[PDB]
């Protein structure tokens, strides 16, 4: 049987597990059942984006690539500028109940939507600027989705950033595998001009049942897959799946790199496990292994 102490990346300083008893029932609980039932969920913007690169580069979220793209008008980036000086605090603020907070990530995302429409826009653009960060992964990025699609998992990139931007870098990255998925805001073009975004809106705080859940197209890939592993850097990305109604266990994963101490409780209530300015997928990947190690034994 799996103990913690045996796995070296989970003895590590900067992993931090409120209930380590708990994590480890559900890593032996993958085990037993299998690559086959396993599925991935994973935020995309500074998840599989570094949170801190080793040269000191900045890294942009998914919406920066498009908006440092050429072919916009000259009004634009300014005018985002704008929107994000006016929601940003918002969506961060700590008091804010999060109803409230909805209502305001609802006014931004729909804003956005209406200045990113009446002109024309070549994805080209956005691969120019995408191919430079496709450096800027987490280490090991590679061999862990290469690990998903060896084994077949499912695995979804769920995120409310702009959607273009996230399949240009991970394709790029030689990561877009045909086991990977992703659920996002992506451009609508209409009679050649853009149109704002395709519904639904996907926003910080709906990263849940109410937009993947069992009536989504996507559920039909993986309604027989009850065991999730969830990745993320923000306390909304803890509930990305909880809208799959026969799912056994999930392990949830978060990443913290800002404001350590003041978030280190939320997140530890939060998620099973917390990595703490660790800029690799080596911790996914080792419940991997141990999966596969079980798979490959029982052949
Ligand atoms: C509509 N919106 C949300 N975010 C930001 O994207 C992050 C990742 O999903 C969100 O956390 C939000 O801060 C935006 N950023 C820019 N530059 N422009 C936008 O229109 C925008
Ligand atoms: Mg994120």
């Amino acid at each position: 049987r799996l103990r913690l102490q045996d796995i070296p990346a989970l003895t590590q300083d900067h992993c931090r597990m409120r209930d380590p008893a708990e994590v480890e029932r559900i890593i032996n609980e993958f085990v037993i059942g299998g690559p086959e039932r396993m599925q991935i969920v994973s935020d995309f913007d500074y998840t599989i984006t570094k949170q801190r690169t080793e040269d000191g580069g900045a890294v942009p979220s998914s919406f920066g690539i498009f908006n440092a793209c050429q072919s916009l008008p000259e009004n634009f980036k300014a005018e985002t500028d704008k929107l994000y000086h006016k929601y940003r605090p918002i969506e961060i603020d700590p008091h804010m109940p999060i109803a409230e907070k909805v209502q305001y990530m609802i006014e931004w995302w729909t804003k956005s939507g209406e200045l990113t429409s009446g002109f024309p826009f070549d994805q080209s653009e956005i691969d120019q600027i995408a191919s430079k960060y496709t450096h800027a992964l987490r280490d090991r990025t590679h061999e862990f989705f290469a690990d998903l699609q060896r084994l077949g998992i499912p695995t979804l990139v769920f995120s409310a950033g702009l959607g273009n931007s996230v399949v240009s870098v991970l394709r790029q990255a030689n990561v877009l595998h045909p086991n990977v998925k992703v659920v996002s805001n992506f451009l609508q073009f209409r009679d050649g001009l853009l149109d704002g975004f395709q519904q639904p809106m996907i926003h910080t705080f709906n990263k849940n049942e109410t937009v993947l859940n069992e009536t989504s197209e996507y559920y039909d890939l993986v309604h027989t897959r009850d065991h999730i592993i969830v990745m993320g850097d923000s306390i909304g990305d803890a509930d990305m799946a909880s809208g799959v109604p026969a799912s056994s266990h999930i392990m949830k994963i978060g990443f913290l790199f800002d404001h350590v101490e003041a978030n280190m409780k939320k997140y530890m209530d939060t998620f099973d496990i917390v990595l703490v300015d660790d800029q690799t997928m080596d911790v996914p990947r080792t419940l991997l292994s141990l999966i596969e190690k079980q798979h490959k034994l029982n052949l």
